[PDB]
């Protein structure tokens, strides 16, 4: 197999930035006791690609978490604070598109590089929450 575009998200990251974390967490309807612990984390994201299959694994202080899964293709995802959801994960124009559906609710995830960083946007229902990353 030769390159793939998505191979751009293909590395070890760090998270460095975090906004309005709390407030998209409390939007999803997570609970006190673990937004404050996972609002302290800084995970470590780590993607790979083998053929068809993307991986995604955050390993943190809070929990260890890992999806693989192909694009288009829905998948059950158990989340870090618990969430039991069904996922799709697309790539749109270089922008890798998460949505996570669970309880009649939904959110969405957005993955993108932007000059060295892999950006994440998180969005429910008005409130979003931009955290960033860098090479480890
Ligand atoms: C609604 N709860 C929730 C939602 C998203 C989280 N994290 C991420 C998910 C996808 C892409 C990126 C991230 C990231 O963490 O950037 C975490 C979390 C996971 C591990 C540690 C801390 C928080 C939590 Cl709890």
């Amino acid at each position: 197999r030769g390159s793939h575009m998505c191979d751009a998200f293909v590395g070890t990251w760090k998270l460095v930035s975090s906004e309005n974390f709390d407030d998209y967490m409390k939007e999803v309807g997570v609970g006190f006791a673990t937004r404050k612990v996972a609002g302290m984390a800084k995970p470590n994201m780590i993607i790979s690609v083998n053929g068809d299959v993307i991986t995604i694994k955050s390993e943190s202080t809070f929990k260890n978490t890992e999806i693989s899964f192909i694009l288009g293709q829905e998948f059950d995802e158990v989340t870090a604070d618990d969430r039991k959801v069904k996922s799709t994960i697309t790539l749109d124009g270089g922008v890798l598109v998460h949505v996570q559906k669970w309880d009649g609710k939904s959110t969405t995830i957005k993955r993108k590089r932007e000059d060295d960083k892999l950006v994440v946007e998180c969005v429910m229902k008005g409130v979003t929450s931009t955290r960033v990353y860098e090479r480890a």
